[PDB]
């Protein structure tokens, strides 16, 4: 439960999100993560790296945005998008909760930048750019 606890210490102030990884937890970052505010470890990186822009028989993206994985998932309803994210993340970095009452424009696509703890990147687009 290692995110689940470097997320609670976030919140308490002990620590800086750009500190652990949001994807996993690790608290090995090597990078800061593209899209949100926080770090991400390099498995995660190469993860990322491969799980992008994978796409589901139904049409919308194989791996949650956040964590790269996921079952359950919030689908976003913008075509020029169609992200998921999966509900454990979402309980997690927006808040307890937070999951059901999304239950749609996804996190990158809504007018406000910022959800709880999660926080996106103004120069997203370009940062992607990098990233790959
Ligand atoms: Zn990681
Ligand atoms: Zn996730
Ligand atoms: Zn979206």
């Amino acid at each position: 439960g290692s995110r689940e606890r470097l997320v609670y210490e976030v919140r308490q102030k002990c620590r800086n999100i750009e500190d652990i990884c949001i994807s996993c937890g690790s608290l090995n970052v090597t990078l800061e993560h593209p899209l949100f505010v926080g770090g991400m470890c390099q498995n995660c990186k190469n993860c990322f790296l491969e799980c992008a822009y994978q796409y589901d028989d139904d049409g919308y993206q194989s791996y949650c945005t956040i964590c790269c994985g996921g079952r359950e998932v919030l689908m976003c309803g913008n075509n020029n998008c169609c992200r998921c994210f999966c509900v454990e993340c979402v309980d997690l970095l927006v808040g307890p909760g937070a999951a059901q009452a999304a239950i749609w424009n996804c996190y990158m696509c809504g007018h406000k930048g910022t959800y709880g703890l999660l926080r996106r990147r103004e120069d997203w687009p370009s940062r992607l750019q990098m990233f790959f």
